[PDB]
């Protein structure tokens, strides 16, 4: 019977879609994290929000690795921030060195405070397969916000980021990110 | 079980009105489409839509025309437009010829391009009723916008329209339009 | 369980379309007969038939009489003609004189040699409603032709025609035809 | 029962076959839209139709890309045009930017205007896989056309399209598409 | 059961079919009756009838009135006279005065020397609706013969009959008259 | 309990009874078709009609072939036409060529136009069977008429024909018709 | 259940029809093949095809031998071929030897090459019956074509031949072909 | 389910098939006896055996009668020999007296020495028809060899045999043989 | 229980087994079309058959390509002929056009003429995998001789072939073929 | 009802988090053995133990492998010493021979003295994927220790190891270990 509800309500709420492209930055040692649900910002345009929530229904994230120079490897987290006070969280909250082998923080992730959706390595390698890509797609949950624009200072619980971190500063790496989420 | 979630859910969803006035137009051999549902625009009033669809729960058309220097014909073509891709339909792909006694053209109703709500042919006479009028009220359904704005562009599928054509120029008529929609 | 039958077999027919228009003919007091389904022609378009069969889903037919210098009344006989052998009906095997009061041919709808669909009348007065009009809209029947063309030796059993006979002969009457039907 | 009317209705129904060939190729940035249903054309051949609507029981997609003096991604995406009027669709109508790395358009699929049915990205390395391809095979829809030729004005709802882009020039890709179809 | 009966025995009786047309005649103040199944007349002709007994499956009238120099109402009955012994009926047995406005004659219904089918009055003006007509479609009884010809002292039980009567003497009156009988 | 019906009407209903001879004519390349229903005409007689319909309980056929000269194939077919309207039908639209070797007309069999009750073909040698006869006895249907008299005119839907055509023009056929009939 | 969908299915699809005549031609010894479904070309004719593909409802075949200076026997082969490439089957392939008497080929049958539908043997004497005939009337299966035209090159599996083998080269034979079937 | 047996087992199992033909031979007084099944020698061959025992399936006997000079009749015996020791069988071991009116001989058939499987007499006149044919297929059953070639020491129980006998040495008889068995 | 049938039968029944080699061919662009089964000859034999039909359990395909001087692309059909006639098949026959991207011969396939049972693609790059290889495990069915040596004109129905083609010429491709089947 | 106590249980036990990083280490031929679990000392801290037991909930094992100079094979073995008594464990102990090929120690595997968790073999090749990497994720067991401190004398049953082995001495590989535990 249940299923019957979410057909009746879901066939009544706009399903709001949000694309997002990043490309052509370097691949980090120390790390780099990376805004992915902050660009929905408040309007009443078909990739904005109304009020501070908003439901994800699904959502989908793309990376691409590219070799320069050297081999290198790409490491790509895709979290949730479930206690985001208005910050971009840092590398050393989501692993416990800033370094590519290292593993998840065992303090933050004892609270709950980082959800690891996704974790994605990638090796290019020069004499071989020099790029490599991969696509996630994922159900979403709530996402709060702290704010109006598209500033750290907005970013609440739920929040959506990207990790990337790796051994070399010469590889290039792009992403992109798109949302379907309903705004009632 | 259905009927209450219908009752659940329509309680808490506003039921937003437009309302629609085109009057002093004059009759057309070849014809014209009118534009009735892309007047709602973006905004946070009542008469806007936040997004680009709209669930139309109801809508109503009315009609009048008057009879100048000779008895004429006033047909009144009430249609859908499920492909639209920001353009107002011209007559030719409403009717096989640009004549008020053609029948729609076969090509695109099978083809559910358009989709006929009702048709109306009004006969006005110097010697009799000069003026007639006729009201239809009928439910709605899911209508999508390409934009924002009230201009052609920002028509989707799902798009309300009305075709006027006649066998005079000199007669004039007069029409309203008014739609109960929810948008979340 | 022959419903399911109806929707499995015409969801894969083909529902071909013709459009037909005749307006600008004069009323006439000896009649005339007028055909409708010789249009469909041989050949792969869209309102075209291949072979000589088609089963026609429904049809419909407008009518519009105008009345000029005197009162006069247009009576218009929609009837299927079962037993074509390649010729367009004359008024005398329809009616048993050749008047708009007339009544049917008692020999030939004892034979069931024509199917009457619809008949109408339409009494047009200058000091009134000086033109009028009409809409029928029937499911049709299966359609033989005895030839390739749109001449009357291609009509065959179920040949479809219309009768127009009035008490003047300045009167003008205009009318149009459209059919749907599967060519399979 | 219904699997029954299935082999009793399509044992009398032609499977015709049409078979399409695109080599040689050079990739592009900005994309390009190719057209592989419009070769189905009228007449009475086994790679033609009657009419304007064709059900393909199913097709097969087949693209191969080779890298060229740069390594070289190619993205393809395999999509329905469920709107179509008469035109060769856009690469803006399908991705948000003109970029390999976009995301699907988020107003166009709002709407449902394309149906993806694969998006194929394939990494072809000079030091490394030069080449590779891959075979889609899928279930078909109902098709409609505008026209009789294989021109774009011939397209409708149901068009079939393929979309390439990549972040090279130089690379050169190869196609091929077959589709099996009942036109009844 | 009865059902079976019917089709099996009226399966192999002719429905044989008499044709009447009666126009031209001018409106009357004191009234007129007119015979319409004496037209019946001894034969082997598909209008005639073998013995003095016919059986009216269904018959059919059709009149018309126009207005001439002032507007003026047609009356119209259509009764049936179940006592004949070879006479034309009056109209002051169906009447209990010669006035348009006049009740039935109360000795004679209270008899039921008469069966009133269909009573049908026409207000043609001038200024309006100059010309007026009605079609009736009823079943049929027994219909009894005093002679062979198409005399008045032919007339019998079952008889049919139409009286007219109005305000003025100039307007013109047309009617016609079809039945379908089995003479076994 | 319907069988008791067809005991209790048939009881009532004389069987009337006509009969035809056709002797001495002349084998035919081209063919020639012969009227065997059509001396029922109207009147009181046991061998005549009331009206236009009768129906034709059984019927029976007797041919018999004589070779002169040569040795000759005669063919008889034995057909009703539907859809007849005051014509003796032709070879050509009984036969796709003027052949005795010739197939049914396929364009007229497809719609029925003429039912094959029997074809019979002789083969008379002079160093043989010289002579040679076949009797067929089938049930009737119903049989309308176009007149009263036995002209081509008075056929009507059932009539009953039988076609002559064989290799030679010097042999002799002669036939014989009987039919047993109600004409209630 | 089966039966209603026969039903429903074949009173929608039109039931083409091709008429074949073959005659004057001599008895042979080493014998000959005949093409009989070859007459099927592509078109929008009632005797034609779209596509490659047809299902013979039924079919009838027609044979008439006739002696001329000597006695001899006419031998008729009716048979399928079902691994047709686009050649007319030779005697040998149906045959062990090229005689009258000769049994069919083991080899050719064993692989189910070729499917026996009637074999008839006509002994025609001087001194007797000069002239003997033979009818046959079968279902119909699927036949295919590997062209257009009606050539040799047109004939695909399912193709349908007829073989001729005597032992004399004065006698004559005629034949003739009907064909009905279903082209959707 | 023995059914099911027969079907599973034969499948896996060639139907080998053998061809023979014997014409020219004149009619006989005395009578011959012909070998039919010795044709079937070791070896590798469609048309051979291996070993010395194979099951006859089915098998198929032609024969034809030509009248020379006077009428005579032509006898044929088919029957099996079921304690053949190599020899062909003569005439008096099948019949009591070497008479084409001769029965059959009581010693041998009371021992089931042969088995007779079909006798055919054909009368052939010169004034009548002076041919005559007849064909015969049954099932066949085992058939053992006491060699390997194909002379008449190498024939065994349930040999194959046709006996030839009428009353004139003029006329000339034909025959034929098919044999359809597995060889495991 | 018809597994026990197969147990019981299988068992009794030598499954021989025939080993096809073929190595050093280079590639092609038009392409070939290899045989694989007509090694199997007539004998007595472990790899040979008795007759012209065997029954094929299980069959394998090893096949085998390297790049030589450019990278390159190796295609693999492994078909069955299905109604051979003494020929191997050309390249048009299986593909519309004579390139490896090309598709299956829209004709052929409709007809059933070809069965495909798996199509391998091999892409051979000197900077990476410039060998790759691939086994295919299938069961089999009737295959059918024409013929006992080891010719084309062998060949029957149920034939087993292999086609290459490929974008070069200086390749060089291996493969190897084996069957187990039942000659009884 | 035993999954409801793991719930409340575990529920009120913290999950601590142990967190471990290796990375830089050269490839081994002889081998080394390295302490995973021993890096869990007493204390009150998050990544810290009471006592000398905590049950592993879970454990994480991350390796990466890195090609220099030469092609090399990285292999690394998890394994559990259940016998451990103060010491780090040998190679010798672990396999048969000291070589990256060896399987393990027949005696050592008999006894139980270790479980293998997961053996994971890199190649990695400066012609092509210079870098590989693996993750590795299993459940936990009880971990006892016989000291406080991290040196080998505090190892006890339970203990988690890691074997490296390879044929190289100059490739590079890397590795992190993160442990899920319960300390109660
Ligand atoms: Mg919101
Ligand atoms: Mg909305
Ligand atoms: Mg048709
Ligand atoms: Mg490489
Ligand atoms: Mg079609
Ligand atoms: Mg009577
Ligand atoms: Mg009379
Ligand atoms: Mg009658
Ligand atoms: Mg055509
Ligand atoms: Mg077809
Ligand atoms: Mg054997
Ligand atoms: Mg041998
Ligand atoms: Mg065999
Ligand atoms: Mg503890």
């Amino acid at each position: 019977t249940m299923r019957a509800v979410k057909r009746m309500i879901n066939t009544h709420l706009e399903h709001k879609r949000f694309a997002l492209i990043n490309s052509g930055n370097t691949n980090a040692t120390a790390g780099t994290v990376q805004n992915l649900s902050n660009g929905i910002i408040q309007g009443d345009d078909i990739n904005q929000r109304s009020g501070d929530q908003v439901r994800i229904v699904s959502h989908k994230l793309h990376v691409r690795g590219t070799a320069i120079t050297v081999s290198q490897t790409f490491r790509f987290i895709w979290f949730r921030d479930n206690m985001n006070r208005g910050t971009t969280p840092t590398v050393l909250e989501v692993l416990n060195t800033a370094n590519f082998m290292s593993q998840y923080n065992p303090i933050t992730l004892q609270q709950k405070r980082f959800t690891i959706l996704k974790d994605v390595t990638l090796n290019c390698s020069l004499t071989g397969e020099s790029i490599k890509d991969r696509i996630i797609n994922l159900p979403g949950q709530l996402v709060n916000y702290n704010g109006a624009t598209a500033v750290a200072a907005s970013n609440g619980p739920g929040a959506i980021f990207m990790l990337q971190i790796g051994d070399s500063l010469v590889g290039l790496w792009d992403s992109s990110y798109e949302a379907v989420y309903t705004d009632a």
